[PDB]
RNA sequence: GAUCUUCGGAUCACUUUGGUCAAAUUGAAACGAUACAGAGAAGAUUAGCAUGGCCCCUGCACAAGGAUGACACUGCGACAUUGAGAGAAAAC
């Protein structure tokens, strides 16, 4: 059944994936791009577990009056994958248009 | 110096310099000519009025003229891709 349920997910989206307006196109493009995302590397879990042991005050997930979220400077790999993803999307657009 | 005053002094008047810049090749403009093309509307000849502004010229002009003054008048991708097949690859 599990294989059929996987096919049920396929057919449900296949009839749901088959231009109307910009408002709906926004969400469709966004989650289509999300489908190509590969999250959850070794950075996030270490960040969650390490400074929480010495969390004297405020939480790492607290954002009511946090200040360090202004100065989040990412690493090389993340911005590299960003440029590569945007380049791939541009390639897809230019191969689709003509 | 003039006036008094009494030979102590008092009156009267009191600070310039119009500077596109020191006697003209090298800090007031704008070009002649020769050589090239060489006069708007989808055949041909040709009326014009406009639109745009780091383009102006003549004019006292918010008239009007200067070739309808001249130049300009186009053109592209917030396209989602799936619709499918095939050989591969890694995968139903
Ligand atoms: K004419
Ligand atoms: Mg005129
Ligand atoms: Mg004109």
């Amino acid at each position: 059944i599990e294989e059929s349920e996987k096919w049920d997910q396929r057919l449900r989206k296949k009839k749901q994936t088959i231009f109307s307006d910009y408002h709906s196109q926004a969400s469709k493009d966004y989650n289509r791009g999300i489908r190509d995302l590969k999250p959850d590397y070794e950075k996030y879990d270490k960040d969650k577990k390490e400074e929480k042991s010495k969390s004297r005050s405020v939480a790492l997930y607290d954002e009511a009056e946090r200040l360090d979220w202004v100065s989040n400077k990412p690493d090389k790999e993340h911005v590299e994958r960003l440029v590569e993803s945007i380049k791939k999307q541009d390639q897809r657009r230019l191969k689709n248009t003509k």
